[PDB]
C-alpha cells in the first residue's frame, strides 16, 4: 500500500463455534534499535557463581512473544473456556503486523524532536526451520500486555551457546541473524504468516472426581488374599495370617495401577514463623546437577502442592508464582500469587512428601524387617499422572529438545509439547547511516540516525475443544467472581489505568472420574 493507506485493521475478539474457539489479539508494539545494531558477545561476570556461569550472544533484534495465555483469552473467555471443557489444544495460527511507522529521533540541547522517517524500513522474518536456538519457551517478559489498550516494548533477542566457566568452547556457535532471508517492509508494506500446531494431547482441564488409592466397590470384598499378620494375636509367638481385603481395609486392597513418579521437594510454610530460622532457600533446595552445575527443578516434576487441609504448606521451589501488578523483581510472599496444584491428588504424589517404603534388607529369626523411605521414584510400570496446570498468565506451549530420546514430552512449567512448535518471529529496525565522510574510509560505520519503530501485531489461534459429557449429578464447581462489593472490579482497571490479574486462574473445575 502507500503511505496514506492503512495497511490492516484492528481485529480483537474471540468467536466460539461449538468444538473450537478462535480468538484475535491485536497490540501496538514498539521496537527500538537494540545494541546499536550491533551483535555483542555477553558472559558472566568474574565474580558469578560457577552455576550462574554463561556465555553467549546479544543481538540487535527484537522478537515477537504470544506464548501466554492471557494475551489470548481475556478473563470471560478463560472462564468460558474452563468451566465448559474437559480439554482443549491449539490447531492453528494466523500472525500479522501492519501499520508499520518507522520514526526518525534527534536530540538537541536536551529537548528530543520525533519525525517520521517513510522511507526506512524494518527487517521480519519467522525461523520456520528452527534453525535458531528457541528462547519463547523460557517464561521471560516482554509478552502480549494481557489488555489489549496497551502498548508493549518489543523484547531483545539473544541466545545462549555452550560455555566452559566464562570462556566459549569450539563447539559454540554464533549465528548472525542477517544470514536468514528477511522482508523489508516501509510504512505501506504489511507482514503475514500462518502456522499449523502438531497433534498433541489436550489439556487435562479437569479434576479426578475419584482417587487412585480408592477405585475399589466400597461394598465388595477382595477374591484375593493378604498378609495381615505376622504374628498371632493374642499369644504372639509366630504365625501368618491370610485375609481377603474389603471396605474395611481399603488400605491393604490389591491394585492395578501406581502414583506418578516422584522428586521430593522441601516444605514451606506460609505462615513464617513455622519455618526453621535460617536461609536455606538455595541449599535446602531441590536442585539436578548438569557438567557440575547445579540447577533448580522450578517447578520440576508434576506434584501435588500440599494434602488435605495443608493449603498453607507449598513445595520450596515446586510451583509456578506469579507476580501481582506492579510488583517489583525482588518482594514478599504477600506481593505475588502462589499456584496450586491440589487437583492432582488424586494420581501425583505430594510435591513434600515421600513417594513410599521400600524394603532395604531381608529379615529373619535374628534380623528384623527394615525399610527406607523413597524420595525420589522414577518412572515404574503401572504408573499414572496428570500434568501441572495451565494458567491464564502461564505459558502456552514449550519447544521439545532435538534429542535422541525423552520421557513424557510435556513441559514442566506446563502446557503443550512441541517439536515444532510456533516459530519465533524476529524483528529489526533496518540500519540508517548517518552522512558518511566525504573521503572514501575503511573503518567499520559507527553512525547511525536514531530510529524506533511502531505498529500493530495480530495473532489468531485457533484451538480444539474436548466438551465435557459427565453424567454428573450433583452440581460441579465453577470459577466464579465474587460478587461482594470492592472498590475495584476484578479484571479490571483501577482509577490510575492500570489493569490488575488479582489471582491465577487454573484449567481443572469440572471433574472426570479417574
Amino acid at each position: 500500500d502507500g503511505v496514506g493507506n492503512a495497511s490492516g485493521n484492528w481485529h480483537c475478539d474471540s468467536t466460539w463455534l461449538g468444538d473450537r474457539v478462535i480468538t484475535t489479539s491485536t497490540r501496538t508494539w514498539a521496537l527500538p534499535t537494540y545494541n546499536n545494531h550491533l551483535y555483542k558477545q555477553i558472559s558472566s561476570q568474574s565474580g558469578a557463581t560457577n552455576d550462574n556461569h554463561f556465555f553467549g550472544y546479544s543481538t540487535p533484534w527484537g522478537y515477537f512473544d504470544f506464548n501466554r495465555f492471557h494475551c489470548h483469552f481475556s478473563p470471560r473467555d478463560w472462564q468460558r473456556l474452563i468451566n465448559n471443557n474437559w480439554g482443549f489444544r491449539p490447531r492453528k495460527l494466523r500472525f500479522k503486523l501492519f501499520n508499520i511507522q518507522v520514526k526518525e529521533v534527534t536530540t538537541n540541547d536536551g529537548v528530543t524532536t520525533i519525525a517520521n522517517n517513510l522511507t526506512s524500513t524494518i527487517q521480519v522474518f519467522s525461523d520456520s526451520e528452527y534453525q535458531l536456538p528457541y528462547v519463547l519457551g523460557s517464561a521471560h517478559q516482554g509478552c502480549l500486555p494481557p489488555f489489549p489498550a496497551d502498548v508493549f516494548m518489543i523484547p531483545q533477542y539473544g541466545y545462549l551457546t555452550l560455555n566452559n566457566g566464562s570462556q566459549s568452547v569450539g563447539r559454540s556457535s554464533f549465528y548472525c541473524l542477517e544470514y536468514f532471508p528477511s522482508q523489508m517492509l516501509r510504512t505501506g508494506n504489511n507482514f503475514e504468516f500462518s502456522y499449523t500446531f502438531e497433534e498433541v494431547p489436550f489439556h487435562s482441564s479437569y479434576a479426578h472426581s475419584q482417587s487412585l488409592d480408592r477405585l475399589m466397590n466400597p461394598l465388595i470384598d477382595q477374591y484375593l488374599y493378604y498378609l495381615a499378620r505376622t504374628q498371632s494375636t493374642t499369644g504372639s509367638t509366630r504365625e501368618l495370617q491370610f485375609h481377603q481385603a474389603g471396605p474395611n481395609t481399603m488400605a491393604e486392597q490389591s491394585k492395578n495401577w501406581l502414583p506418578g513418579p516422584c522428586y521430593r521437594q522441601q516444605r514451606l510454610s506460609k505462615n513464617i514463623d513455622s519455618n526453621n530460622n535460617s536461609n536455606f532457600a538455595w541449599t535446602g533446595a531441590t536442585k539436578y546437577h548438569l557438567n557440575g552445575r547445579n540447577s533448580l527443578t522450578n517447578p520440576g516434576v508434576a506434584m501435588a502442592t500440599n494434602k488435605d487441609d495443608e493449603d498453607q504448606f507449598f513445595p520450596i521451589n515446586g510451583v509456578l508464582v506469579f507476580g501481582k501488578t506492579g510488583a517489583a523483581n525482588k518482594t514478599t510472599l504477600e506481593n505475588v500469587l502462589m499456584t496450586s496444584e491440589e487437583e492432582i491428588k488424586t494420581t501425583n504424589p505430594v510435591a513434600t512428601e515421600e513417594y513410599g517404603v521400600v524394603s532395604s534388607n531381608l529379615q529373619s529369626s535374628t534380623a528384623g524387617p527394615q525399610t527406607q523411605t523413597v524420595n525420589s521414584q522414577g518412572a515404574l510400570p503401572g504408573m499414572v499422572w496428570q500434568n501441572r496446570d495451565v494458567y491464564l498468565q502461564g505459558p502456552i506451549w514449550a519447544k521439545i529438545p532435538h534429542t535422541d530420546g525423552n520421557f513424557h514430552p510435556s513441559p514442566l512449567m506446563g502446557g503443550f509439547g512441541l517439536k515444532h512448535p510456533p516459530p519465533q518471529i524476529l524483528i529489526k529496525n533496518t540500519p540508517v547511516p548517518a552522512n558518511p565522510p566525504e573521503v572514501f574510509t575503511p573503518a567499520k560505520f559507527a553512525s547511525f540516525i536514531t530510529q524506533y519503530s511502531t505498529g500493530q501485531v495480530s495473532v489468531e489461534i485457533e484451538w480444539e475443544l474436548q466438551k465435557e459429557n459427565s453424567k454428573r449429578w450433583n452440581p460441579e464447581i465453577q470459577y466464579t467472581s465474587n460478587y461482594a462489593k470492592s472498590n475495584n472490579v476484578e479484571f479490571a482497571v483501577n482509577n490510575e489505568g492500570v489493569y490488575t490479574e488479582p489471582r491465577p486462574i487454573g484449567t481443572r473445575y469440572l471433574t472426570r472420574n479417574l
